[PDB]
């Protein structure tokens, strides 16, 4: 409510610092870099679903921060989603438990969150100022972290994958043509990539002093004390770099 206002746009101005500092660019200039698109106050609406609306309020917290005109519909749903249209919404914004869409209705343009969310964490992985070589650990490649993969395959980065499941770590070694990252013989990364929904899945041997860990995995991947020890650059944030991703690809 009033604080949690304070409190969104503090983690926020947090992420976008944190990313300056490891690219160069905020995270509109990311956005900028990675669709070729910008923000001309385009008129969104985020209409909550049946799935207290919590959620589109930050929402809208995150969609205000980067220049749109964004509002939350009185109605949920279908309902919604016709208030939506009606106010002349370009952009529809919304999310049930297993999928989150931003529609632009000009171009008919589609982003689902998951693959949205890899390739912008990827992207800024990629851009480390500072990193030595083209290699890349990519941990966790199911919806989020596959896409994110696939992209760093496309900017000719050398991707190394891992997924705690042998099927998926099998589809992205085929498909994507990355090396499979084996624990037994680790490597140390400058860049590391990370999306699984779990924590300690970057383990000591793999980091180097002053790497990157991108992440939008939930919880953080690295303990706080290894990233103290090695100076871990840590991107990290629960909503809006993903969202940011969406909006801007659908522009
Ligand atoms: N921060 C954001 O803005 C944002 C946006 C979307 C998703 N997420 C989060 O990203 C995370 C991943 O999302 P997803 O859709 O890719 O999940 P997913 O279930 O599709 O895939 C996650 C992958 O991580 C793998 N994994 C789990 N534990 C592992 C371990 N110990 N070592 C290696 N791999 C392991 C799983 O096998 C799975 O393939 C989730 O925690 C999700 O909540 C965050
Ligand atoms: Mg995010
Ligand atoms: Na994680």
């Amino acid at each position: 409510t009033p604080d949690d206002l304070i409190n969104i746009n503090m983690q926020l101005q947090k992420a976008d610092s944190a990313v300056q500092e490891v690219t160069g660019l905020d995270i509109k200039g990311i956005c900028k870099a990675l669709y070729g698109t910008f923000s001309s106050s385009e008129k969104v609406g985020i209409v909550p679903v049946t799935s207290i609306g919590n959620f589109s309020a930050s929402l809208h917290a995150i969609t205000q921060y980067f220049g749109f005109d964004s509002f939350v519909t009185d109605m949920p749903d279908v309902s919604g989603y016709y208030e939506a249209v009606q106010n002349g919404a370009e952009i529809i914004l919304m999310a049930d438990d297993r999928t989150f869409l931003a529609h632009n209705l000009k171009n008919g343009k589609m982003a689902n969150n998951q693959p949205c969310t890899g390739i912008i964490y990827a992207e800024i992985a990629s851009r480390y100022l500072k990193a030595d070589s083209k290699d890349v650990l990519v941990v966790g490649l199911g919806k989020v972290g596959f896409p994110g993969a696939e992209h760093l395959v496309q900017k000719d980065f050398r991707v190394y994958g891992y997924d705690a499941d042998e099927t998926l770590l099998e589809r992205a070694t085929s498909n994507l043509g990355i090396i499979p990252f084996d624990p037994a013989n680790p490597k140390k990364f400058s860049i590391i990539f990370e999306a699984t929904p779990c924590a300690n899945t970057i383990p000591e041997a793999v980091l180097s002093e002053n790497c990157v860990l991108s992440t939008p995995g939930i919880p953080c991947a690295i303990s706080e004390e290894l990233r103290d020890k090695y100076e871990v650059q840590l991107i990290a944030e629960p909503l809006g770099i993903g969202t940011a991703s969406m909006l801007y690809s659908v522009l």
